[PDB]
DNA sequence: CGATCGATCGATCGATCGATCGATCGATCGATCGATCGATCG
């Protein structure tokens, strides 16, 4: 790993190694690259805290291939969760 | 060992408000037709 870190382009390897088997959409692939690694979580004390946790909107035409993204984040990422909009209730995501 | 209310969440129907659309009343300028007339030369 402390090798690798050190490298030449090692961002430009993480982003290009995003989704192999899709073309283009290279600002996705940066979007979906980022939100995999996150951020820094911070609380302080007496006051709120705050997120470390990046978000990301995929809007699109038909095609694009929006969807076959999340397929890939899914097996990729550690723990990932898959919902859909309409499969999905308000009991099913909150609590029961 | 059996009979009677209770709470929950998915599934279905439906009724209510709203998005969508064809129609008419009021208007008007684009296109045209004719009259007016000032200008030109035999
Ligand atoms: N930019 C792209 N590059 C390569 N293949 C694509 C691309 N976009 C879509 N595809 C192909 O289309 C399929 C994705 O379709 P889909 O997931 O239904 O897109 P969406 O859900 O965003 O409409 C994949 O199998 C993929 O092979």
């Amino acid at each position: 790993f402390r090798k690798i870190s050190r490298d030449r382009g090692i961002i430009d390897k993480i982003i290009s190694s995003m989704a192999p088997s899709i073309y283009g959409h290279r600002d996705i692939k940066t979007a979906v690259a980022c939100s995999l690694f996150g951020g820094v979580p911070k609380n302080v004390n007496g006051k709120h805290s705050i997120r470390g946790d990046i978000n990301v909107l995929l809007l699109g035409d038909p095609g694009t291939a929006k969807s076959q993204i999340l397929k890939y984040v899914e097996k990729t990422a550690h723990r990932a969760v898959f919902a859909t909009g309409q499969g999905a209730s308000a009991v099913g995501l909150t609590a029961s």
